[PDB]
């Protein structure tokens, strides 16, 4: 009654769109898609409430593990009981497991409390203080990150001791309240007429129609007659597809483009021949189409929403029978691709065959070998069915049953495999689920590694109840670390009409699944909207007034009541993990760049120095660039990790949040090269010549025997960015957007341009950082040929990975990025990775670009 009301007023704020709109399109699909939705994310509500305190902790607190633990030293902790000032500090090993401490801290405490304790330490879970993150489990010490960064940063770790019955009080607290087939005709449409219409009255306008499976043509274009430009133009003609109704495949999408011809296009509609209930579409459609920025298959299926201002393309779907026609059930399907003949070949083309489906564009009788051996392939060569699916002929629909029929009985394949399959180059729905499948058996580590791709193929799905949508929120209501950069992915496109209905109703569907979670996320919401407020003002003010006076004047907005409670107690948007507790008015700024930025700090007491954190909230420019940046940066370094290679890295957090909108994380205790090479007097790093500034200031950081560390995590850091940036093909790299830790590691800022967007990057060795490595040395060969094995070494570690690059930025495709839209993007990636080469012959060809890279270095250590 009230509570289902308020609840639904509280989505509505949330996902930033009325719920009373999605009523409003009196749509079934849509109808049908809320129904399900809430009853599969409420069982996943139910599933959860009852979990047992370790499960919960699984779900809440899942274990941040290092990439090598994943599937000796002593070592100081600090423990406490909750609620309880009293702190116990002790040594421990690093092989040591948690049970071991958590008895130690159970002995001293009943020592303390002068009483043999009825508690056994498998009654209890250690929290790292003030922060959503526990360490529990069967594994030692060293195998935690927080332990792990601990051990390298020379910092103690602070543990609590939570009990059982405190973890329980958690979850009851978050508690949700109480047939075609004979069809031979040609396809064909009547193309009625044209409403809304803008283009130049001189010209005449045409309506250019096809038939895709994906991005592959099912037949021939068809155009319209040319008719003069008007605002309602009128064809009421016939378009004749080179296809037969009974071979249009499941997934077929009828695509059109409207353009100006003396070419000017002018806009785009798509969509699907057969509806959600698999019947096949009869009938007007009133086609509300897209501007265009000239068919464009991978664009929605759905019609443009602002059907005031979009110009309206008028189609008739004929009704091709007197009784409703769907697309046959798998069972049909089945019996008609079970018939077919088993290829019989010789030595020779087994060999031929071998060597194809190992090695990926095919000429025509490589294609129909690889068809005529689809039984072998099913059978030995497993891996190789993306081949197989894009050799098959999916515009005739005896060969589409008989991929089907091999389809149903395929092996389950690796992860890898799987994402292949979900590009939009695989259209059909049977794989589309055979994908999903396969990609059921991915850890919660894997699938947040992947999230960002896996949301950017909702983009390409044809309709709205889909496998992946299913899957995605099953694992976000299983994972609450998942189920928030879930969310936040979504509710950072509201603002595009294209995926605004799509991405609102699986937030809806998940809120469902967990009110409290809800109110967390609304609390994150209710933060950004004063930030941005907030950083309105200081747009004006930087305009008007000295920075001390706008700093004042921010200060003074921060320190209403309004604002001191939004900013105030909330989880990072960043990281769940993180707690933002208490906001450090005094020590909050802005940047100086175009957008002024707002540099945001927060303390805890609970955490103590882990308590401090920043945030920077950016509006103006669109992060979802920096991001994926960031991203493939952290998946190097978990590909690095895996290989024992530790190279020091900074991949800092980075999330869009809005339109033009989010948040980047905070690297406290750091510097630019830019700031630290002004070289000031009167500084401990003050230089005799500029080429010993960074040196300087890294000796005043890490003074005496500490100096030899910060040079390691320096020359460490700086390989792993110099093979990131090449292979990434970062450009406009410059000491402004450099930056580096008091520890010595550097670290790269503000991804404006990648994939060398279009020229080639080269590798860069800049000498100043050359200076480091070699300890201020003119000459150290041990040094820098050192340095030079770790980019080898890093640069070998990423081609051996090379296909999950391909595959991840083929899936990113779907973001729509201007520096991420074609095949000349992940050409560059095959080219850095050199993947088309043997590993010999990509580090004899790494070899002349470093060395290239040294020389020109060297017309810099000359002067
Ligand atoms: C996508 O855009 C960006 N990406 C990343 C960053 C970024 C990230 C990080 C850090 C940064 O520091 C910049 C040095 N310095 C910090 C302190 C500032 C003081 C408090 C004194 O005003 C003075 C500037 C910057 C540090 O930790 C991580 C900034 C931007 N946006 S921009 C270029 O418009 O600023």
């Amino acid at each position: 009654d009230r509570v289902k009301k308020l609840i639904n007023s509280q989505i509505s704020l949330l996902i930033g769109k009325g719920l009373h709109e999605f009523d409003s399109l009196r749509d079934p699909e849509v109808n049908d898609f809320r129904t399900k939705m809430r009853q599969f994310c409420e069982e996943a509500a139910a599933h959860r409430q009852q979990l047992g305190w370790v499960e919960w902790l699984q779900y809440s607190f899942p274990l941040q593990l290092e990439p090598s633990a994943r599937g000796n030293r002593a070592l100081l902790v600090n423990v406490k009981f909750e609620g309880s000032e009293e702190s116990f500090t002790f040594q421990v090993s690093t092989k040591d497991m948690p049970l071991a401490l958590m008895a130690c801290a159970l002995r001293k405490k009943a020592t303390v409390f002068r009483q043999p304790l009825v508690e056994q330490p498998e009654e209890y879970a250690l929290q790292v203080n003030g922060r959503h993150e526990y360490l529990y489990g069967n594994y030692p010490l060293c195998h935690f990150q927080y332990i792990c960064s601990c051990l390298h940063s020379g910092l103690t770790p602070h543990l609590t001791m939570v009990h059982s019955s405190s973890i329980l009080a958690m979850r009851d607290e978050q508690s949700n309240p109480a047939s075609l087939w004979s069809l031979e005709q040609p396809f064909s449409i009547e193309l009625i007429e044209g409403r809304k219409v803008n283009a130049d009255e001189r010209m005449k306008l045409v309506v250019q129609a096809g038939l895709f499976h994906g991005n592959e043509m099912l037949c021939k274009t068809v155009s319209s007659s040319e008719v003069n430009v008007c605002s309602e133009p009128v064809w009421k003609q016939r378009l004749e597809f080179d296809i037969s109704v009974c071979d249009l495949p499941r997934m077929a999408r009828l695509c059109f483009a409207l353009y100006a011809v003396v070419d000017c296009p002018i806009a785009w509609a798509n969509l699907m021949l057969f509806d959600y209930k698999d019947q096949l579409k009869t009938g007007e459609r009133c086609l509300y189409m897209w501007p265009s920025v000239l068919l464009n298959p991978a664009g929605t299926v759905r019609g443009n929403p602002n059907t005031e201002s979009a110009a309206a393309l008028v189609i008739y779907l004929p009704e091709v029978a007197p009784h409703p026609v769907y697309f046959p059930a798998l069972e049909k399907i089945l019996e008609l691709g079970r018939h077919g003949e088993r290829g019989r070949i010789t030595e020779e083309e087994q060999l031929q065959l071998r060597e194809i489906l190992e090695r990926g564009e095919l000429y025509e009788h490589e294609k129909d070998l690889v068809w005529k051996m689809r039984h072998e392939v099913q059978e030995h060569f497993p891996e190789a069915l993306a081949r197989l699916l894009l050799v098959t002929k999916w515009n005739k629909h005896e060969d589409v049953a008989q991929m089907l029929y091999l389809l149903c009985s395929w092996p389950e394949l690796p992860v890898l495999s799987a994402l292949e399959l979900l590009d939009f180059s695989f259209p059909d729905c049977y794989v589309g689920s055979f994908a999903i499948k396969s990609l059921r058996k991915l850890t919660d580590d894997e699938l947040f590694q992947y999230l960002l791709q896996l949301v950017q193929v909702l983009k390409y799905e044809s309709y709205l109840d889909c496998e992946l949508t299913k899957f995605l929120l099953g694992r976000a209501l299983a994972n609450r670390k998942i189920g928030h950069f879930l969310f936040w992915h979504l509710r950072s496109e509201m603002h595009v009409p294209s995926v605004a209905l799509r991405f609102g109703l699986i937030m809806e569907a998940y809120c469902r699944g967990s009110t409290h979670h809800m109110k967390v996320l609304m609390k994150q919401g209710e933060a950004l909207s004063k930030l941005k407020a907030l950083n309105d003002f200081v747009k004006v003010s930087s305009q008007k007034t000295t920075k001390p006076q706008t700093k004042e004047m921010m200060h003074m907005c921060m320190r209403q009541e309004t604002y001191m409670e939004a900013l105030s107690h909330l989880q990072s948007p960043l990281d769940p993990s993180t707690l933002l507790e208490e906001v450090c008015v005094e020590q909050c700024t802005f940047m100086d760049s175009k957008m002024k930025p707002l540099w945001i700090m927060y303390s805890s007491e609970e955490a103590g120095s882990a308590g401090n954190v920043g945030i920077i909230f950016k509006n103006g420019d669109d992060l979802r660039q920096d991001m994926l940046t960031l991203q493939m940066i952290q998946l190097m370094d978990v590909l690095w990790k895996q290989e024992g290679l530790d190279l020091r890295m900074t991949p800092y957090g980075c999330l869009p949040t809005g339109d033009r909108t989010g948040l980047i994380e905070v690297v406290l205790h750091s510097d630019t090269i830019a700031n630290i090479q002004l070289n000031k007097s009167n500084m401990a790093a003050t230089a005799a010549f500029n080429k010993d500034a960074l040196l300087n200031w890294l000796k005043s950081k890490n003074p005496g025997e500490a100096l030899d560390r910060a040079i390691e995590e320096f020359t460490l850091s700086c390989a792993g960015y110099c093979v990131a940036t090449y292979v990434l093909g970062i450009g406009d790299r410059h000491s402004d957007n450099i930056m580096i830790r008091e520890s010595g590691q550097l670290f790269h800022i503000d991804f404006g341009h990648f994939l060398g967007n279009r020229e080639r990057v080269p590798f860069i060795l800049t000498y100043d950082f050359v200076h480091v490595i070699q300890q201020g040395k003119t000459n150290n060969s041990e040094k820098f040929e050192r340095f030079r094995g770790y980019c080898e070494r890093a640069y070998t570690i990423l081609r051996r990975h090379g296909l999950l690059f391909l595959h991840l930025f083929a899936l990113m495709r779907a973001a729509g990025l201007p520096e991420l839209s074609c095949s000349k993007d992940i050409q560059y990636l095959k080219d850095s990775l050199a993947l088309g080469k043997t590993e010999e012959e990509a580090l004899k060809h790494f070899r002349v670009k470093f060395n290239e890279a040294l020389r020109e270095s060297w017309k810099t250590k000359v002067n």
